[PDB]
């Protein structure tokens, strides 16, 4: 009954997949339950005492919040800058990739992980300029 | 089946290379059908439960941006500053030893790990510059 949960990374062709948990990245085969060509980088998936993904839910909604520096060349990944002035190059979740992201634009991030999950409104630039 | 992953950091004439995992260095042998001779400096390799190198690959994801100071004089390893001012060597990867490398430049480094895997490109130019 008891099962943890991951951070999937990406998909590979021999029907395997990776993810983080425990702090360590794993490679794990999704259950005949769950289709693997459903699956979305930076998707929270349930495994279990086998380590094997047997359910995948929504995107994580809480841990640190970095300001957007750039978006690399590649599409895949952006470099932001914590909290501390630390600059980290994460890689970008699918929803991320409205408008495209630009500079200063707030993101929800875990580094241990290190994806950028979602996108979050700030009132102070809201506020700046006035509609 | 389940398998982690670990860093590679130096190959032997004995069939056996040093990998970096679970915060530890230890040194073991590889598969038979992997190549010791190809593998290099710097890149991503796959274990299993018994401790078997049996993939290859290279290591693209987060970490935090150096700033490289200076090149030491055997040429293998580099200078790199963080954050917190916190000046550390570090080896270099096979792709860095591409253009000729400056004082200043952007790296990704695993501190963990000692190795810088690739340059980032400068973010106060490309977000605007281009058009």
């Amino acid at each position: 009954p008891p099962s943890g949960y991951g951070v999937l990374l990406a998909t590979h062709d021999d029907d395997t997949v990776d993810v983080f948990t425990s702090g360590r990245k794993m490679r794990l085969t999704c259950s005949p339950n769950i289709d693997a060509a459903s699956l979305k980088k930076g998707q929270t998936v349930r495994l279990n005492e086998a380590l094997t993904v047997v359910e995948a839910g929504t995107f994580e909604a809480v841990g640190e919040i970095s300001t957007l520096r750039e978006i690399l060349a590649d599409g895949h990944r952006a470099l932001v800058v914590g909290h501390a002035d630390e600059e980290r190059v994460v890689w970008l979740a699918d929803p991320l990739i409205p408008r495209k992201l630009r500079p200063g634009d707030s993101l929800l991030v875990d580094t241990k992980a290190g994806y950028a999950f979602e996108r979050i409104p700030k009132a102070e630039v809201e506020d700046l300029v006035l509609e």
